[PDB]
């Protein structure tokens, strides 16, 4: 079972009030549009540029990257609600290795990583 799952307990209500101030901050900084961030969420994997910079802003905002502003799954994974912990873990477990020249391409390859991974339980706000 690959649809998305979206209701009002997942994905975590805090969380995507938390990451809602953040979304306006990066979609003003890279442009990418509403659209583009709801498609990746709900639908298909698609390839736009503004989104794989919005991906990494979002990270960066949230401070979860280490001193070269790569992605630190630890911090990540701590900063999840408790209730996401488990399914969180192993949409990650084979995606501890991003691959890309840029940190927006590793940014877009973690996404596109975890979403094949548990497509039902991935999103993007
Ligand atoms: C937080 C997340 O989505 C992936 C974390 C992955 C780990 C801890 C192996």
């Amino acid at each position: 079972d690959t649809t998305p799952r979206r209701d009002a307990e997942y994905p975590p209500p805090e969380l995507l009030e938390a990451l809602k101030p953040l979304h306006d901050i990066c979609l003003g900084k890279t442009g990418v549009t509403e659209e583009a961030i709801k498609k990746f969420s709900d639908e298909e994997i698609h390839e736009d540029e503004k989104l794989k910079c919005y991906m990494n802003c979002l990270f960066h905002e949230a401070k979860v990257v280490d001193d070269n502003g790569d992605v630190h799954l630890e911090k990540l994974h701590d900063s999840l609600p408790s209730s996401m912990h488990d399914i969180a873990m192993h949409m990650g477990k084979r995606c501890l290795y991003p691959e890309g020249e840029t940190l927006c391409d590793k940014a877009f390859w973690l996404h596109k990583c975890w979403k094949q991974s548990d497509p039902k339980h991935y999103f993007l706000v």
